[PDB]
């Protein structure tokens, strides 16, 4: 594990603690979210982020932050502001960026 892998594994653990239900743990499917893949061009989830760390696909903290923001932005695009997914996406986006300083 490279230094960047160890730091991103730390950040991901801290970010997932903010999603105790694991709403963001796995990819959203069109089966449970009608039209999701037609509205969201670039899906992201914490599970895919873990796999990218393990594969050493993140070469900067900026790239990891961009995937976290994408995951949150996707939830705030597909879902209405009154929904659990939208409200948690917004909360963890701000708290996560603050946490990662
Ligand atoms: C983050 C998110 C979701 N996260 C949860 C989620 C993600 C992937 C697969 C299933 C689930 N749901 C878990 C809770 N169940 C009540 C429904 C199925 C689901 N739908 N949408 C549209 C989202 O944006």
């Amino acid at each position: 594990s490279t230094p960047i892998q160890q730091l991103l594994e730390h950040f991901l653990r801290q970010l997932q603690r903010k999603d105790p239900h694991g709403f963001f743990a796995f990819p959203v499917t069109d089966a449970i979210a009608p039209g999701y893949s037609m509205i969201i061009k670039h899906p992201m989830d914490f599970g895919t982020m873990k796999d990218k760390i393990v594969a050493n696909e993140y070469k900067s903290v900026t790239e990891f932050k961009a995937d976290f923001k994408l995951m949150c932005d996707n939830a705030m695009t597909y879902n209405r502001p009154d929904t659990v997914y939208y409200k948690l996406a917004k909360k963890i986006l701000h708290a996560g960026f603050k946490m990662m300083s």
